[PDB]
Protein backbone atom coordinates (compact mmCIF):
# COMPACT_ATOMS: atom_id res chain seq x y z
CA UNK A 1 0.00 0.00 0.00
CA UNK A 2 2.69 2.51 -1.07
CA UNK A 3 5.56 0.73 0.92
CA UNK A 4 8.45 0.45 -0.46
CA UNK A 5 9.96 -2.54 -1.18
CA UNK A 6 12.61 -3.33 1.86
CA UNK A 7 10.47 -2.36 4.10
CA UNK A 8 10.59 -4.93 6.53
CA UNK A 9 14.24 -4.47 6.38
CA UNK A 10 14.49 -0.53 6.78
CA UNK A 11 12.31 -1.48 10.50
CA UNK A 12 13.94 -4.62 11.22
CA UNK A 13 13.92 -4.81 15.09
CA UNK A 14 17.16 -4.55 16.61
CA UNK A 15 18.61 -7.43 18.52
CA UNK A 16 17.19 -7.24 22.33
CA UNK A 17 21.04 -6.47 23.90
CA UNK A 18 21.25 -3.34 21.69
CA UNK A 19 18.57 -1.31 23.89
CA UNK A 20 20.47 -2.44 26.72
CA UNK A 21 21.31 1.61 26.88
CA UNK A 22 17.44 2.25 26.53
CA UNK A 23 16.56 0.36 29.13
CA UNK A 24 18.69 1.49 31.85
CA UNK A 25 17.70 5.68 30.66
CA UNK A 26 14.01 5.60 29.84
CA UNK A 27 11.06 6.78 32.81
CA UNK A 28 9.01 4.33 33.84
CA UNK A 29 5.91 5.86 34.09
CA UNK A 30 2.72 3.91 33.68
CA UNK A 31 0.36 6.09 32.19
CA UNK A 32 3.00 7.57 29.77
CA UNK A 33 4.35 3.95 28.75
CA UNK A 34 0.70 1.99 29.07
CA UNK A 35 -1.68 4.43 28.21
CA UNK A 36 -0.27 7.33 26.52
CA UNK A 37 2.79 5.95 24.18
CA UNK A 38 0.04 3.82 21.66
CA UNK A 39 2.26 0.64 21.21
CA UNK A 40 3.15 0.79 24.80
CA UNK A 41 -0.88 0.50 25.42
CA UNK A 42 -0.93 -2.27 22.52
CA UNK A 43 1.73 -4.20 24.04
CA UNK A 44 0.92 -3.65 27.70
CA UNK A 45 -2.77 -5.23 26.52
CA UNK A 46 -1.27 -8.06 24.69
CA UNK A 47 0.81 -9.17 28.37
CA UNK A 48 -2.83 -8.78 29.90
CA UNK A 49 -4.44 -11.19 27.90
CA UNK A 50 -1.68 -13.86 28.79
CA UNK A 51 -3.02 -13.02 32.56
CA UNK A 52 -5.39 -14.58 33.71
CA UNK A 53 -7.83 -12.57 35.16
CA UNK A 54 -6.43 -8.68 33.39
CA UNK A 55 -8.16 -9.24 30.41
CA UNK A 56 -11.11 -8.30 32.64
CA UNK A 57 -10.07 -4.72 33.34
CA UNK A 58 -9.02 -3.77 29.71
CA UNK A 59 -12.39 -5.37 28.82
CA UNK A 60 -13.98 -2.78 31.10
CA UNK A 61 -11.85 0.25 29.65
CA UNK A 62 -12.72 -0.81 26.57
CA UNK A 63 -16.63 -0.95 27.23
CA UNK A 64 -16.29 2.26 28.59
CA UNK A 65 -14.44 3.66 25.75
CA UNK A 66 -17.71 3.04 23.77
CA UNK A 67 -19.65 4.51 26.70
CA UNK A 68 -17.98 7.69 26.58
CA UNK A 69 -18.81 8.07 22.41
CA UNK A 70 -22.20 6.42 22.81
CA UNK A 71 -25.00 9.36 22.76
CA UNK A 72 -27.17 10.77 25.48
CA UNK A 73 -30.67 8.72 24.55
CA UNK A 74 -28.63 5.18 25.17
CA UNK A 75 -26.32 6.49 27.71
CA UNK A 76 -28.75 4.42 30.22
CA UNK A 77 -29.04 1.21 28.19
CA UNK A 78 -25.25 1.44 28.00
CA UNK A 79 -24.38 2.35 31.50
CA UNK A 80 -27.00 -0.50 32.77
CA UNK A 81 -25.08 -3.02 30.31
CA UNK A 82 -21.87 -1.98 32.05
CA UNK A 83 -23.45 -2.18 35.38
CA UNK A 84 -24.11 -5.89 35.07
CA UNK A 85 -21.52 -7.20 33.16
CA UNK A 86 -18.58 -6.00 35.11
CA UNK A 87 -19.38 -3.61 39.03
CA UNK A 88 -22.08 -5.68 40.39
CA UNK A 89 -22.54 -8.76 43.09
CA UNK A 90 -23.64 -10.96 40.74
CA UNK A 91 -22.03 -9.73 37.38
CA UNK A 92 -20.53 -12.52 35.26
CA UNK A 93 -16.98 -10.07 35.06
CA UNK A 94 -16.77 -8.84 38.60
CA UNK A 95 -13.88 -6.51 39.27
CA UNK A 96 -12.93 -6.33 42.76
CA UNK A 97 -10.69 -3.40 42.12
CA UNK A 98 -13.08 -1.17 42.02
CA UNK A 99 -14.25 -0.40 45.40
CA UNK A 100 -17.98 -1.48 46.51
CA UNK A 101 -18.31 2.21 47.76
CA UNK A 102 -17.59 3.45 44.42
CA UNK A 103 -20.07 0.88 43.05
CA UNK A 104 -22.48 2.99 45.46
CA UNK A 105 -21.55 6.35 44.51
CA UNK A 106 -21.83 5.60 40.57
CA UNK A 107 -25.44 3.67 40.93
CA UNK A 108 -26.62 7.27 42.10
CA UNK A 109 -25.10 9.26 39.99
CA UNK A 110 -26.60 6.90 37.25
CA UNK A 111 -29.75 6.61 38.22
CA UNK A 112 -30.50 10.59 38.71
CA UNK A 113 -29.20 10.92 34.72
CA UNK A 114 -26.08 9.95 33.44
CA UNK A 115 -23.32 11.91 33.16
CA UNK A 116 -20.69 11.11 30.15
CA UNK A 117 -17.72 11.09 32.75
CA UNK A 118 -19.43 8.79 34.88
CA UNK A 119 -16.88 6.25 35.41
CA UNK A 120 -14.45 8.94 36.37
CA UNK A 121 -13.61 7.41 39.23
CA UNK A 122 -14.34 3.88 38.64
CA UNK A 123 -11.28 4.26 35.47
CA UNK A 124 -9.24 5.88 37.60
CA UNK A 125 -9.32 3.13 40.57
CA UNK A 126 -8.55 0.42 37.83
CA UNK A 127 -5.66 2.48 36.45
CA UNK A 128 -4.46 2.36 40.12
CA UNK A 129 -4.38 -0.89 40.29
CA UNK A 130 -3.07 -1.64 36.76
CA UNK A 131 0.21 0.71 38.01
CA UNK A 132 0.93 -1.62 40.89
CA UNK A 133 2.28 -5.32 40.44
CA UNK A 134 0.57 -5.73 36.74
CA UNK A 135 2.57 -2.98 35.15
CA UNK A 136 5.69 -3.90 37.10
CA UNK A 137 5.32 -7.71 35.54
CA UNK A 138 5.05 -6.12 32.18
CA UNK A 139 8.30 -4.60 32.82
CA UNK A 140 9.74 -7.72 33.41
CA UNK A 141 8.01 -9.08 30.36
CA UNK A 142 8.84 -10.61 26.75
CA UNK A 143 6.18 -7.43 26.11
CA UNK A 144 8.19 -4.44 27.17
CA UNK A 145 11.01 -6.28 26.04
CA UNK A 146 9.39 -5.70 22.35
CA UNK A 147 8.74 -1.86 23.55
CA UNK A 148 12.31 -1.12 23.55
CA UNK A 149 12.86 -2.96 20.28
CA UNK A 150 9.78 -0.54 18.66
CA UNK A 151 11.88 2.47 21.15
CA UNK A 152 14.62 2.02 19.28
CA UNK A 153 13.30 2.20 15.64
CA UNK A 154 11.72 5.27 16.59
CA UNK A 155 14.89 6.94 17.41
CA UNK A 156 16.79 5.98 14.28
CA UNK A 157 18.12 9.22 12.11
CA UNK A 158 15.88 10.62 9.92
CA UNK A 159 16.50 12.13 6.83
CA UNK A 160 15.62 13.03 3.40
CA UNK A 161 15.75 9.74 2.22
CA UNK A 162 12.97 8.63 4.71
CA UNK A 163 10.85 9.64 2.29
CA UNK A 164 9.43 10.85 -0.78
CA UNK A 165 8.34 14.35 -1.78
CA UNK A 166 5.32 14.96 -4.32
CA UNK A 167 3.38 17.76 -5.33
CA UNK A 168 3.31 21.30 -4.30
CA UNK A 169 0.62 21.75 -1.77
CA UNK A 170 1.16 25.31 -0.81
CA UNK A 171 3.98 28.27 -0.65
CA UNK A 172 5.19 31.24 1.85
CA UNK A 173 7.87 33.57 2.29
CA UNK A 174 10.13 31.22 3.96
CA UNK A 175 9.45 27.89 1.77
CA UNK A 176 6.96 25.69 0.38
CA UNK A 177 5.06 22.65 1.74
CA UNK A 178 4.96 19.27 -0.75
CA UNK A 179 2.97 16.25 0.23
CA UNK A 180 5.07 13.78 1.14
CA UNK A 181 5.06 9.79 1.97
CA UNK A 182 7.27 7.50 4.14
CA UNK A 183 9.03 5.27 2.13
CA UNK A 184 9.00 2.07 4.51
CA UNK A 185 5.05 2.67 5.34
CA UNK A 186 2.89 4.74 3.13
CA UNK A 187 1.97 7.28 5.25
CA UNK A 188 1.05 10.20 3.38
CA UNK A 189 2.11 13.88 5.01
CA UNK A 190 3.31 17.30 3.98
CA UNK A 191 6.73 18.11 4.38
CA UNK A 192 7.17 22.07 5.09
CA UNK A 193 11.07 22.69 3.52
CA UNK A 194 12.74 26.04 5.07
CA UNK A 195 15.79 27.02 2.92
CA UNK A 196 18.97 27.44 5.23
CA UNK A 197 19.59 30.31 3.02
CA UNK A 198 16.60 32.25 3.64
CA UNK A 199 15.72 31.26 7.42
CA UNK A 200 19.62 33.33 8.39
CA UNK A 201 18.91 36.28 5.49
CA UNK A 202 15.74 37.12 6.92
CA UNK A 203 17.05 36.19 11.11
CA UNK A 204 13.66 33.82 11.01
CA UNK A 205 15.27 31.16 13.07
CA UNK A 206 13.16 31.67 16.11
CA UNK A 207 10.11 32.00 14.12
CA UNK A 208 11.28 28.60 12.71
CA UNK A 209 12.17 26.98 15.98
CA UNK A 210 9.17 27.96 17.43
CA UNK A 211 7.24 26.73 15.25
CA UNK A 212 8.60 23.29 15.35
CA UNK A 213 8.51 23.30 19.30
CA UNK A 214 5.18 24.82 19.19
CA UNK A 215 3.25 22.22 16.95
CA UNK A 216 5.41 19.41 18.84
CA UNK A 217 3.81 19.65 21.86
CA UNK A 218 0.47 20.98 20.79
CA UNK A 219 -1.99 17.88 20.31
CA UNK A 220 -5.38 19.26 18.95
CA UNK A 221 -7.98 18.37 16.40
CA UNK A 222 -7.81 21.70 14.90
CA UNK A 223 -4.58 22.29 14.59
CA UNK A 224 -1.71 20.12 12.34
CA UNK A 225 0.27 17.73 14.18
CA UNK A 226 4.39 17.25 13.99
CA UNK A 227 5.54 13.74 13.22
CA UNK A 228 8.85 14.53 12.32
CA UNK A 229 11.55 17.24 12.27
CA UNK A 230 14.84 17.01 10.10
CA UNK A 231 17.79 18.78 8.18
CA UNK A 232 18.99 18.47 4.85
CA UNK A 233 22.20 19.97 3.38
CA UNK A 234 19.97 23.16 2.35
CA UNK A 235 16.91 23.20 4.47
CA UNK A 236 15.22 22.36 7.55
CA UNK A 237 12.25 20.11 7.27
CA UNK A 238 8.82 19.62 8.94
CA UNK A 239 6.33 17.06 8.07
CA UNK A 240 2.99 17.52 9.54
CA UNK A 241 -0.51 16.57 9.39
CA UNK A 242 -1.85 16.68 5.43
CA UNK A 243 -4.50 18.98 4.38
CA UNK A 244 -5.71 18.83 0.96
CA UNK A 245 -9.06 20.01 1.01
CA UNK A 246 -7.71 24.01 0.22
CA UNK A 247 -7.20 26.83 2.06
CA UNK A 248 -10.10 28.82 3.39
CA UNK A 249 -9.14 31.73 1.53
CA UNK A 250 -9.74 29.69 -1.55
CA UNK A 251 -12.86 28.77 -0.43
CA UNK A 252 -13.90 31.94 0.67
CA UNK A 253 -13.63 33.49 -2.58
CA UNK A 254 -14.38 31.02 -5.22
CA UNK A 255 -17.75 31.57 -6.15
CA UNK A 256 -20.17 34.43 -7.32
CA UNK A 257 -21.10 35.50 -3.87
CA UNK A 258 -17.79 35.34 -2.06
CA UNK A 259 -19.09 34.16 1.28
CA UNK A 260 -20.16 31.83 3.07
CA UNK A 261 -23.94 30.38 4.12
CA UNK A 262 -24.07 31.62 7.71
CA UNK A 263 -24.48 27.68 8.85
CA UNK A 264 -21.10 26.74 7.42
CA UNK A 265 -19.62 30.42 9.15
CA UNK A 266 -20.60 29.14 11.90
CA UNK A 267 -19.30 25.74 11.53
CA UNK A 268 -15.26 26.76 11.01
CA UNK A 269 -15.62 29.63 13.11
CA UNK A 270 -16.70 26.90 15.96
CA UNK A 271 -13.60 24.72 14.80
CA UNK A 272 -11.31 27.51 14.69
CA UNK A 273 -12.36 29.09 18.48
CA UNK A 274 -11.47 25.31 19.87
CA UNK A 275 -8.34 25.11 17.93
CA UNK A 276 -7.19 28.20 19.72
CA UNK A 277 -8.71 27.21 22.82
CA UNK A 278 -6.14 24.42 22.45
CA UNK A 279 -3.23 27.16 21.76
CA UNK A 280 -4.13 29.50 24.60
CA UNK A 281 -4.54 26.58 27.18
CA UNK A 282 -0.30 25.89 26.53
CA UNK A 283 -0.29 29.97 27.22
CA UNK A 284 0.56 30.45 22.81
CA UNK A 285 -0.44 33.46 21.19
CA UNK A 286 -1.37 32.54 17.78
CA UNK A 287 -1.08 35.93 16.41
CA UNK A 288 -1.40 35.34 12.80
CA UNK A 289 -5.19 34.16 12.34
CA UNK A 290 -6.39 34.74 8.70
CA UNK A 291 -8.28 32.50 6.14
CA UNK A 292 -5.08 31.42 4.34
CA UNK A 293 -3.28 29.64 7.45
CA UNK A 294 -6.67 27.63 7.73
CA UNK A 295 -7.11 24.13 5.70
CA UNK A 296 -9.61 21.57 4.96
CA UNK A 297 -9.10 18.22 5.44
CA UNK A 298 -10.37 15.43 3.14
CA UNK A 299 -13.46 15.55 5.16
CA UNK A 300 -14.20 18.96 5.41
CA UNK A 301 -12.65 19.60 9.07
CA UNK A 302 -10.48 22.53 9.30
CA UNK A 303 -6.66 23.08 11.27
CA UNK A 304 -4.87 25.85 12.00
CA UNK A 305 -1.80 24.86 9.52
CA UNK A 306 0.69 27.93 9.94
CA UNK A 307 2.55 28.78 13.42
CA UNK A 308 5.53 30.75 12.41
CA UNK A 309 4.45 33.64 13.94
CA UNK A 310 3.40 32.36 17.57
CA UNK A 311 4.81 32.16 19.94
CA UNK A 312 4.59 30.90 23.85
CA UNK A 313 3.92 33.71 27.02
CA UNK A 314 5.32 32.99 30.29
CA UNK A 315 2.78 32.61 32.57
CA UNK A 316 1.68 36.53 33.72
CA UNK A 317 3.50 38.09 31.26
CA UNK A 318 3.06 40.03 28.07
CA UNK A 319 4.75 40.33 24.71
CA UNK A 320 6.06 43.09 22.85
CA UNK A 321 5.80 42.45 18.99
CA UNK A 322 4.34 44.26 15.65
CA UNK A 323 4.02 41.26 13.99
CA UNK A 324 1.07 39.57 11.60
CA UNK A 325 -0.46 39.90 8.38
CA UNK A 326 -1.73 43.70 7.18
CA UNK A 327 -5.37 43.43 7.82
CA UNK A 328 -5.32 41.14 10.38
CA UNK A 329 -3.73 42.59 13.48
CA UNK A 330 -5.12 43.73 16.21
CA UNK A 331 -5.12 47.61 17.48
CA UNK A 332 -2.94 46.84 20.65
CA UNK A 333 -0.42 44.87 17.59
CA UNK A 334 -0.62 47.67 15.61
CA UNK A 335 -0.02 50.11 18.30
CA UNK A 336 2.74 48.39 19.53
CA UNK A 337 1.45 48.05 22.98
CA UNK A 338 2.24 44.91 25.34
CA UNK A 339 -0.48 42.17 24.82
CA UNK A 340 -1.53 38.57 25.90
CA UNK A 341 -3.93 36.17 24.01
CA UNK A 342 -6.22 39.09 23.07
CA UNK A 343 -5.15 39.70 19.42
CA UNK A 344 -6.34 35.63 18.82
CA UNK A 345 -9.76 36.98 19.48
CA UNK A 346 -9.48 39.90 17.12
CA UNK A 347 -8.28 37.62 14.32
CA UNK A 348 -11.00 35.32 15.24
CA UNK A 349 -13.52 38.39 14.78
CA UNK A 350 -11.98 38.93 11.32
CA UNK A 351 -12.13 35.73 10.27
CA UNK A 352 -15.90 35.51 11.01
CA UNK A 353 -16.75 39.08 9.29
CA UNK A 354 -14.69 38.08 6.18
CA UNK A 355 -16.26 34.64 5.64
CA UNK A 356 -19.71 36.13 5.82
CA UNK A 357 -18.93 39.45 4.03
CA UNK A 358 -16.40 37.90 1.39
CA UNK A 359 -14.03 40.76 2.07
CA UNK A 360 -11.84 41.43 5.09
CA UNK A 361 -13.75 44.36 7.78
CA UNK A 362 -10.84 46.87 6.52
CA UNK A 363 -10.56 46.09 3.26
CA UNK A 364 -12.14 45.82 0.16
CA UNK A 365 -11.81 42.43 -1.90
CA UNK A 366 -9.20 43.72 -4.89
CA UNK A 367 -9.00 47.15 -3.15
CA UNK A 368 -5.90 49.02 -3.76
CA UNK A 369 -5.24 50.37 -0.94
CA UNK A 370 -2.12 51.17 0.89
CA UNK A 371 -0.44 49.33 4.35
CA UNK A 372 -0.49 52.39 5.85
CA UNK A 373 -4.63 53.43 5.50
CA UNK A 374 -6.02 49.60 6.35
CA UNK A 375 -3.71 50.46 9.58
CA UNK A 376 -5.58 53.56 10.39
CA UNK A 377 -9.17 52.18 9.50
CA UNK A 378 -8.40 49.52 11.95
CA UNK A 379 -7.18 52.17 15.10
CA UNK A 380 -9.87 54.72 13.70
CA UNK A 381 -13.20 52.89 12.08
CA UNK A 382 -15.90 51.05 12.73
CA UNK A 383 -16.69 47.98 10.54
CA UNK A 384 -19.91 48.00 8.47
CA UNK A 385 -22.38 44.82 8.18
CA UNK A 386 -24.50 44.30 5.07
CA UNK A 387 -27.67 42.70 5.01
CA UNK A 388 -25.71 39.17 4.70
CA UNK A 389 -25.26 39.06 8.82
CA UNK A 390 -27.65 38.06 11.03
CA UNK A 391 -28.54 40.19 14.14
CA UNK A 392 -25.87 37.16 16.00
CA UNK A 393 -23.48 37.29 13.41
CA UNK A 394 -23.33 40.89 13.57
CA UNK A 395 -23.05 41.33 17.92
CA UNK A 396 -19.94 38.58 17.70
CA UNK A 397 -18.46 39.89 15.24
CA UNK A 398 -18.58 43.66 16.80
CA UNK A 399 -17.95 41.99 20.44
CA UNK A 400 -14.93 40.26 19.19
CA UNK A 401 -13.62 43.32 17.32
CA UNK A 402 -13.66 45.55 20.27
CA UNK A 403 -10.28 47.72 19.99
CA UNK A 404 -10.05 48.02 23.34
CA UNK A 405 -8.37 44.67 24.75
CA UNK A 406 -9.25 44.21 28.14
CA UNK A 407 -12.74 44.58 27.24
CA UNK A 408 -12.74 42.26 24.26
CA UNK A 409 -14.97 39.15 24.30
CA UNK A 410 -12.83 35.99 25.01
CA UNK A 411 -10.59 37.88 27.11
CA UNK A 412 -11.92 37.62 30.54
CA UNK A 413 -12.34 34.95 33.05
CA UNK A 414 -13.99 32.30 30.98
CA UNK A 415 -12.11 32.61 27.89
CA UNK A 416 -13.25 30.96 25.23
CA UNK A 417 -16.35 29.74 26.77
CA UNK A 418 -17.62 32.72 26.96
CA UNK A 419 -17.33 33.05 22.92
CA UNK A 420 -18.86 29.28 22.89
CA UNK A 421 -22.25 30.82 24.86
CA UNK A 422 -22.89 33.59 22.32
CA UNK A 423 -26.10 33.15 20.38
CA UNK A 424 -24.01 32.55 17.21
CA UNK A 425 -23.23 29.85 18.37
CA UNK A 426 -26.69 28.45 20.22
CA UNK A 427 -27.51 25.61 17.80
CA UNK A 428 -23.48 24.12 18.26
CA UNK A 429 -23.09 21.27 20.04
CA UNK A 430 -19.37 21.70 21.56
CA UNK A 431 -18.82 18.41 23.03
CA UNK A 432 -19.33 16.87 20.12
CA UNK A 433 -17.86 19.06 17.89
CA UNK A 434 -14.76 18.91 20.30
CA UNK A 435 -14.62 15.23 19.98
CA UNK A 436 -15.18 14.51 15.87
CA UNK A 437 -18.27 13.67 16.21
CA UNK A 438 -20.03 16.39 13.76
CA UNK A 439 -19.70 16.13 9.91
CA UNK A 440 -19.15 19.52 8.57
CA UNK A 441 -21.85 21.01 6.05
CA UNK A 442 -19.28 20.96 3.34
CA UNK A 443 -16.72 18.06 1.74
CA UNK A 444 -14.03 19.31 -0.54
CA UNK A 445 -13.92 18.10 -4.03
CA UNK A 446 -10.89 16.10 -4.24
CA UNK A 447 -10.60 16.82 -7.98
CA UNK A 448 -9.35 20.58 -7.45
CA UNK A 449 -5.17 21.43 -7.10
CA UNK A 450 -5.12 24.52 -5.57
CA UNK A 451 28.57 28.88 13.91
CA UNK A 452 25.09 29.47 15.60
CA UNK A 453 23.74 28.05 12.56
CA UNK A 454 24.74 24.48 14.01
CA UNK A 455 23.48 24.81 17.15
CA UNK A 456 19.78 26.14 15.61
CA UNK A 457 19.99 23.17 13.33
CA UNK A 458 20.60 20.54 15.87
CA UNK A 459 17.59 21.70 18.36
CA UNK A 460 15.44 21.85 15.38
CA UNK A 461 16.05 18.23 14.20
CA UNK A 462 15.17 15.98 16.90
CA UNK A 463 13.51 12.90 14.39
CA UNK A 464 10.27 11.39 15.13
CA UNK A 465 7.91 12.66 17.65
CA UNK A 466 7.11 9.65 19.69
CA UNK A 467 3.25 9.75 19.87
CA UNK A 468 2.85 10.66 16.07
CA UNK A 469 5.51 7.86 14.35
CA UNK A 470 3.66 4.91 17.06
CA UNK A 471 0.26 6.07 15.41
CA UNK A 472 1.20 5.79 11.75
CA UNK A 473 3.06 2.50 12.69
CA UNK A 474 -0.20 1.14 14.17
CA UNK A 475 -2.08 3.11 11.38
CA UNK A 476 0.15 1.39 8.43
CA UNK A 477 -0.17 -2.03 10.07
CA UNK A 478 3.57 -2.21 10.32
CA UNK A 479 3.11 -2.65 14.00
CA UNK A 480 0.44 -5.58 13.16
CA UNK A 481 2.41 -7.40 10.83
CA UNK A 482 5.95 -7.00 12.19
CA UNK A 483 4.96 -7.42 16.38
CA UNK A 484 5.32 -11.36 16.02
CA UNK A 485 6.29 -13.74 18.61
CA UNK A 486 8.44 -16.70 18.72
CA UNK A 487 6.39 -19.95 18.21
CA UNK A 488 4.96 -22.18 20.64
CA UNK A 489 5.54 -20.39 23.93
CA UNK A 490 9.36 -19.29 22.86
CA UNK A 491 11.40 -16.44 22.18
CA UNK A 492 12.30 -14.94 18.43
CA UNK A 493 15.64 -14.74 17.78
CA UNK A 494 15.60 -11.05 18.07
CA UNK A 495 14.93 -11.88 21.93
CA UNK A 496 16.98 -14.39 22.89
CA UNK A 497 19.84 -13.27 24.66
CA UNK A 498 21.71 -16.29 24.45
CA UNK A 499 22.51 -15.37 20.68
C1 LIG B 1 -0.81 27.57 5.71
C2 LIG B 1 0.17 28.23 4.80
C3 LIG B 1 0.99 27.60 3.86
C4 LIG B 1 0.74 26.15 3.86
O1 LIG B 1 0.22 25.76 2.82
N1 LIG B 1 1.01 25.39 4.90
C5 LIG B 1 0.68 24.08 4.96
C6 LIG B 1 0.89 23.52 6.23
C7 LIG B 1 0.56 22.20 6.54
C8 LIG B 1 -0.03 21.43 5.57
N2 LIG B 1 -0.48 20.18 5.49
N3 LIG B 1 -1.02 19.86 4.22
C9 LIG B 1 -0.91 20.98 3.45
C10 LIG B 1 -0.30 22.00 4.25
C11 LIG B 1 0.04 23.32 3.96
C12 LIG B 1 1.85 28.48 3.04
C13 LIG B 1 3.26 28.41 3.46
C14 LIG B 1 4.03 27.38 2.95
C15 LIG B 1 5.36 27.30 3.31
C16 LIG B 1 5.89 28.23 4.17
F1 LIG B 1 7.17 28.14 4.51
C17 LIG B 1 5.14 29.24 4.67
C18 LIG B 1 5.72 30.26 5.60
O2 LIG B 1 6.68 30.89 5.23
N4 LIG B 1 5.19 30.48 6.79
C19 LIG B 1 5.72 31.46 7.70
C20 LIG B 1 6.88 30.91 8.50
C21 LIG B 1 7.87 31.78 8.93
C22 LIG B 1 8.94 31.31 9.67
C23 LIG B 1 8.99 29.95 9.98
C24 LIG B 1 7.97 29.13 9.53
N5 LIG B 1 6.95 29.61 8.81
C25 LIG B 1 3.82 29.34 4.31
N6 LIG B 1 1.36 29.86 3.09
C26 LIG B 1 0.62 30.41 4.07
O3 LIG B 1 0.41 31.62 4.12
N7 LIG B 1 0.09 29.63 4.99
Amino acid sequence: KGKSKKWKEILKFPHINQCEDLRRTIDRDYCSLCDKQPVGRLLFRQFCETRPGLESYIQFLDSVAEYEVTPDEKLGEKGKEIMTKYLTPKSPVFITQVGRDLVSQTEEKLLQKPCKELFSACVQSVHDYLRGEPFHEYLDSMYFDRFLQWKWLERQPVTKNTFRQYRVLGKGGFGEVCACQVRATGKMYACKRLEKKRIKKRKGESMALNEKQILEKVNSRFVVNLAYAYETKDALCLVLTIMNGGDLKFHIYNMGNPGFEEERALFYAAEILCGLEDLHHENIVYRDLKPENILLDDYGHIRISDLGLAVKIPEGDLIRGRVGTVGYMAPEVLNNQRYGLSPDYWGLGCLIYEMIEGQSPFRGRKEKVKREEVDRRVLETEEVYSHKFSEEAKSICKMLLTKDAKQRLGCQEEGAAEVKRHPFFRNMNFKRLEAGMLDPPFVPDPRAVYHTDDDFYSKFSTGSVPIPWQSEMIETECFKELNVFGPHGTLSPDLNRSH
